[PDB]
């Protein structure tokens, strides 16, 4: 037969309401952001405002009064005198009834006009200047090299960022890409690049600065045009079309036998309600900040709270290149967001088939809250591999060993060209690991000049620019309590005489032990040697008589930071330390911010400034991981980035924080002597397997849906 | 719903029959040998010259001879030495070439050949027989001892003495526990058997250890007791719990998840030969350097000649003169001889192709160790690549990654190393290791804090590294390979468009590796982020084709090279070395560095000098590990969480595209499409076709010896 809330993102009518109550205090001249200009209001973006951590646990702990429901709306105030960004709390819900300006308690003064992102609208008459006004201009060199028509619209752009040189510039340099028929647009650059002051208010005010194409600046498209029909300039032609894996993403090889499929065989082992997932050994609520992308909150094992928040805060990517659009890109992600850019996930592609898929709501850019289908997927996995193993020939023969199957909880965000996946694993030893993966297509610029320094020739006439991926993470461990400790472990050899033979050496190994006591002991930076065992730890001892902990392990291949000098460092500083470990304040809710992207040269959130003369001796601490590495393209990259060995994050594990390994307790475990019978069902539950798993699997019809 | 394999049982009969008969009288069962007796410690393959062996498998040459590797003890004889000697050919045999002054310059001394079974049986006689007895009181209060009992058993530790020449060895003492890790249960009594001798009737105990003090002898030490002096903290022999025992009081829930093949499996097991449509190879054991898998093809193509486990080493720190001075190098003992049946559903997914292994290890006839190896593909539950676009053009294109994985484990004493080698569609390869099973422990006394932590009663769990050493021999598109290393810099200049302003440009930096010094990465030291072996042909794409060396290591302190063992595995100094391949270079260890590290027979380090890899048969040497300072949760067992290390070799501009293109399993759609019509999408239509019951065969177990 067939086999068998405080954290929550705001849901479909909660956002509704918070709308609602908008549209009515702002006054009548609120435009739809989907159609707003620079010089309208309009409200950006509606989502959850995380509640304050002491009134959250004191209603999770003793059951008090939970804390008001509140959103947090971004409104861009551009129909005044005095044009500015603003941050507002709504509350509460589900019937709001205030809203308070919290820009000014938060930023010291307005958040600037041009730190705001740019609108999907505004992409459009940047489009609307480029396609109408621009190119035209150029109509005889496009129609040589491009396969230009009147109308056509056959090429598009990408934005890089950021807009300008310093504080206050909203300069874009956009690349012109031919318009590629079901598949990535980004390794066809047709050479031409675009540098767009899109600072007015009056769209009709603006500009170009400057023209860039196959290897030369020109002034104008019209100073372009009128060299080339000089007969000056030597045109490249760039194919629009083609075949294999730089043109397609259809495998010309037909399916096959059917790859290995996981199922549950008594019926999934947890279960997802609202958005807490409950097994028999995980308790945690998950969701999605618009910006900053996926978090959990509020993890329990064993019904034991070991972390408040784990969450990621945001992702980096530092371009180099021949081009002007790389050689200045500097990406800053939650400035477009990872909630925001989060995609439907493919049923057997992206998760295992047999996956519990969540649905995503957000009120971003629009009036209407809308919803990302498939945006999480939670499931167990069986890894294939023991957790613990003990098979013994000596003295008693005994096995005693257990399959590790772990539970997983997975959204991605496609930004642009490239596909991150975010995976938050729950381990049944009681650990707790992140891993992110950047996959997806690579950025590509126009191959002229001296290769060799900037990337790999790719493809054709392409050239995959070199770059780094970082991201940071914000892990607000609660070890047995708020007040915790770090202690950095490490070995040491002590040349010292063999006691019974004095006179022979030996080295001696011995574990060196410190207590990290400023946040300056904790802060470590990119290329510099950490503690081999780094731990917060709680005041209080297991059995043994050791301070209950959970160490932080990292797996990061960090590229260089950008360097100091430059005057955008500032707006993600996170970028320089592999870790750093702070007293978690209330008023340091993040890392980066929406706004640093457009304005890193006066950055809204400065990481660094976390790290000051402070003591971390019993605080609520919170410790921020920066993972990454280095990408330098090459062919096996066309179509798209792999995920194998670009997998980078951190371990939290239990250091002493048990009396003994819980998963000596796991109901999965297996267990017999030499002098039994491993073949019977009383002693091995796994030979009571080829009858108790004799059920054709239990599937869902394929669905899929998303494409905005 | 044969180049590289292991001897054959009737081959190693054949060489066994070979060597009786023209080693002459002289020779006895290995099994119960003295150590004056001749015996044959062991027979396995002896890998074949690299030269002939592509020459048959490229050109379509003659297959190489056929060969093993016999290693005598000859014990019965004025001066005493241990032998290798090259039987063949087979199938059956006709020479018998002795190699050690060859290999070796001269003769092995015999106080390097390994403990046998006997030999650790005699120390056990002498132990308990006639050295326990005389502490008889002591052991009867702290201990449950009775006379003619054997309620305690003990444990051996590595090197064996201080300097070249010496064989005394600390011993701990342990409850026998019943079912479960003896390990955790120290009786903190520990002696030093000085059985250098060949005549044990002339062996000693050098020293005693007792809770935490010396004493000269058994009988000082008992005196000592019955004087009164002798403060004996009891040590419980029974309890419940992890330090007691490894079953779960939890009955079993609803049942774990598991994986299927909805069409049957998707490669073969040929003997030692593995296939898939992507992957050829070959896989098997070494008797003593453990996991190795030679010839491997990703889609026709040579991309490794031999990848094999060399050595694995763990250094200890302690309390106690036992745990003070271990330094195992496993190999003196054997990866592949300490190899242990894989438990069909825990060990391996219930559905992986099993394989047995066969060995000749001191005894007359060959034996096997069932379910050995498994193969296995594995749905890892995540994709390969995906892309979701929303912009301009609405499709979707991705493939989920499965990969093929050569598993097998061995356990020497406490421990139980995972070796796997994973090979992706892309085209890597991924070698990791991972140290599960029982910690070794002491007897808790004195300052904790300086030697691990406690982690249970009366026990402190020993601080330790664990340590591989690995071969990868890449041909990359060819034997004559050269070495790059690639990397980042920022080089600030004026922004070309407004010079007013500066920019921080980023760069890749490159640099040829010419010489094997160039190529040699000390632990602690950072490497080139990029680091390649490289033909010296180019991809379509004008650049040479590459796999690159991607290192994911934690790897602890390593001894210092003061100490007058460090020699003995000197190739724990190194995260990465590249070297010329040598015939007369092929393992970064030997057997029997482990009871003479002081003298070295093979010294890692020599392989390195002034010589170039700039277009030569290039092998890549790579370390790992990590520091381990047990902790509760390593009771019982210390689990795999995080606890991988090893390395990827990934392709660099070795293809033209990303192979997993081409795949068979990829999917694609776009908006406009039915992402639901199984014509488009071959995953709408896996729900129906995977309707089938998955057929277990009914569970086996491999056994205990
Ligand atoms: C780990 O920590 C907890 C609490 O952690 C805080 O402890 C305090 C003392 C600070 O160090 C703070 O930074 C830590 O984070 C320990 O539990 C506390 O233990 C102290 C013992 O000193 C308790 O404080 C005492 O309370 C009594 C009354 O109950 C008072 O009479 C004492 O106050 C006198 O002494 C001070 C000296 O500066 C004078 O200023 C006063 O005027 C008084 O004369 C004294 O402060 C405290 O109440 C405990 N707190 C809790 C919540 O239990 C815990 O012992 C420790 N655990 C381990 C295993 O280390
Ligand atoms: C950024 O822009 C916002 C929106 O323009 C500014 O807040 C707004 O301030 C005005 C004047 O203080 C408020 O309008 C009304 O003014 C009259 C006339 O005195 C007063 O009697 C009314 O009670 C009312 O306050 C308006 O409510 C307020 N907008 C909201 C809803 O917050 C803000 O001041 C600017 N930011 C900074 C820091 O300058
Ligand atoms: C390690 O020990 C072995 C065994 O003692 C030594 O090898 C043996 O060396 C003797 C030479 O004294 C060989 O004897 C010769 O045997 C042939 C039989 O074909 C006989 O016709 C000769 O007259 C002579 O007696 C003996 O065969 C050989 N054993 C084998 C089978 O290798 C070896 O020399 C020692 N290692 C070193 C380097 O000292
Ligand atoms: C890459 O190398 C191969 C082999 O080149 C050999 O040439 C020697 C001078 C020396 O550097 C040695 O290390 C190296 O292995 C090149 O083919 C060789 O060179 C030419 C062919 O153009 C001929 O002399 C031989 O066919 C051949 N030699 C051998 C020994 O095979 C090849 O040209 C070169 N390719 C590139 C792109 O650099
Ligand atoms: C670029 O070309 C694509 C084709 O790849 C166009 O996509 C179609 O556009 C129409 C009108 O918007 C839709 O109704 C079709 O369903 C689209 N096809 C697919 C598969 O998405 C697109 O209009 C072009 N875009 C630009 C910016 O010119
Ligand atoms: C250690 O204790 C074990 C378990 O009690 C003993 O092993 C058993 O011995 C009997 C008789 O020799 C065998 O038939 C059984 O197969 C063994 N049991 C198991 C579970 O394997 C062992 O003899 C003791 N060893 C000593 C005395 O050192
Ligand atoms: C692109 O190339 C293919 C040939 O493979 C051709 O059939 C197709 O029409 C081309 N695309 C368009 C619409 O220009
Ligand atoms: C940190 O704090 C103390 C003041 O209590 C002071 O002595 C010291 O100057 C500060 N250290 C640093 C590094 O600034
Ligand atoms: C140890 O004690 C338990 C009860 O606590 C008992 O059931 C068990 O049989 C004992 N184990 C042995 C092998 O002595
Ligand atoms: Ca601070
Ligand atoms: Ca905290
Ligand atoms: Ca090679
Ligand atoms: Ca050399
Ligand atoms: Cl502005
Ligand atoms: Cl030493
Ligand atoms: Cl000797
Ligand atoms: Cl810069
Ligand atoms: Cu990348
Ligand atoms: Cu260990």
């Amino acid at each position: 037969p067939h086999c068998p809330q405080l954290f929550a993102d705001l849901s479909r009518e909660e956002l509704t309401a918070v709308m609602r109550f908008l549209t009515q205090r702002l006054g009548p001249g609120l435009v739809d952001a989907a159609q707003a200009r620079p010089s309208d209001n309009c409200v950006f973006s509606v989502e959850l405002q995380l509640p304050p951590k002491a009134a959250a646990l004191a209603h999770l702990d003793r059951g008090s009064p939970p804390p008001a429901r509140e959103a947090l709306a971004i409104v861009f105030f551009g129909r005044q005198p005095q044009p500015n960004v603003s941050e507002l709390v709504v509350g509460p819900l589900p019937h709001p009834s205030y809203m308070r300006d919290v820009t000014v308690e938060r930023h010291g003064g307005p958040l600037p006009y041009h730190r705001r992102p740019v609108l999907f609208q505004e992409y459009l008459d940047i489009d609307q200047m480029i396609f109408n006004r621009e190119l035209p201009q150029a109509s005889g060199l496009l129609h040589h090299c491009c396969f230009y028509k009147h109308r056509g619209r056959n090429l598009v752009t990408m934005t890089t960022a950021p807009r300008g040189l310093q504080s206050g510039d909203r300069a874009t340099w956009f690349g012109l890409y031919y318009n590629i028929s079901g598949a990535g647009f980004f390794l066809h650059h047709v050479g031409l690049e675009l540098l767009v002051n899109h600072k007015a208010l009056d769209p009709a005010r603006w500009t170009i600065q400057k023209v860039f194409y196959q290897g030369r600046y020109y002034d104008s498209l019209a100073q372009l045009e009128a060299q080339f029909e000089a007969g000056l300039v030597n045109v490249v032609l760039i194919p629009d079309n083609g075949t294999g894996g730089s043109w397609s993403l259809k495998s010309p090889v037909p399916p096959g036998p059917a790859p290995p499929l996981q199922f549950y065989p008594q019926g999934p082992r947890f279960s997802v309600q609202g958005s807490r997932v409950a097994s028999s050994l995980w308790t945690f609520s998950f969701g999605l900040g618009a910006f900053s992308g996926p978090r959990i909150f509020d993890v329990r094992f064993q019904g034991e709270r070991l972390v408040y928040e784990i969450s990621l805060q945001e992702a980096l990517a530092i371009y180099g290149g021949n081009s002007p659009a790389a050689m200045t890109t500097r990406y800053v992600d939650g400035g477009f967001g990872m909630g925001k850019y989060t995609t439907p996930l493919t049923r057997g592609v992206d998760c295992p088939y047999l996956a519990t898929y969540v649905d995503w709501h957000f009120l971003l850019e629009s009036q209407a809250p809308k919803t990302i289908r498939d945006a999480f997927c939670v499931f167990e996995q069986n890894q294939g591999l023991p957790l613990r193993r003990h098979h013994s020939d000596l003295y008693s023969h005994y096995f005693g060993g257990l399959a590790e199957t772990v539970l997983v909880v997975r959204s991605m965000s496609t930004l642009l060209n490239y596909d991150y996946v975010w995976d938050t694993v729950f381990h049944p030893s009681g650990a707790i690991e992140i891993r992110f993966y950047a996959t997806g297509y690579i950025s590509s610029a126009f191959l002229f000049g001296a290769t060799g320094k900037y990337g790999n020739q790719v493809s054709e006439h392409t050239l995959g620019t070199v770059h780094t991926h970082s991201a940071h993470f914000k892990v607000d461990l609660d070890v047995a309590g708020l007040e915790n400790w770090v202690w950095a472990e490490d070995m040491v050899f002590v040349p010292m005489a063999v006691p019974w033979s004095p006179e022979h050496q030996l080295q001696r190994l011995q574990v060196t032990r410190k207590l990290l006591e400023m946040e300056e002991q904790a802060a470590f930076l990119v290329g510099s040697a950490t503690p081999r065992y780094l731990y917060l730890a709680s005041n209080h001892s297991n059995k043994w008589g050791h301070p209950r902990g959970y160490r932080i392990q990292m797996l990061s291949f960090a590229g260089e930071p950008l360097p100091q000098n430059s005057s955008m460092a500032r707006g993600f500083s996170w970028e320089r330390y592999q870790l750093a470990v702070t007293q978690r304040k209330e008023e340091e809710p993040s890392s980066s911010s929406v706004f640093n992207q457009n304005d890193p040269w006066a950055p809204t959130v400065d990481f660094s400034d976390f790290i000051n003369n402070e003591t971390i001796a019993g605080k609520d601490l919170v410790a921020w991981v920066t993972a990454g590495f280095l990408h330098i393209p090459h062919a096996e990259d066309i179509p798209n980035t792999v995920t194998v060995g670009n997998g980078v994050g951190f371990f939290l594990r239990p250091y002493n924080f048990f009396d003994e390994d819980p998963s000596f307790y796991s109901a999965d475990s297996i267990y017999f002597r030499g002098d039994q019978d491993a073949g019977a069902c009383e002693v091995n539950p796994l030979a009571c397997l080829p009858q108790a798993a004799a059920c054709a699997p239990d599937l869902p019809a394929f669905s899929h849906g998303g494409f905005s």
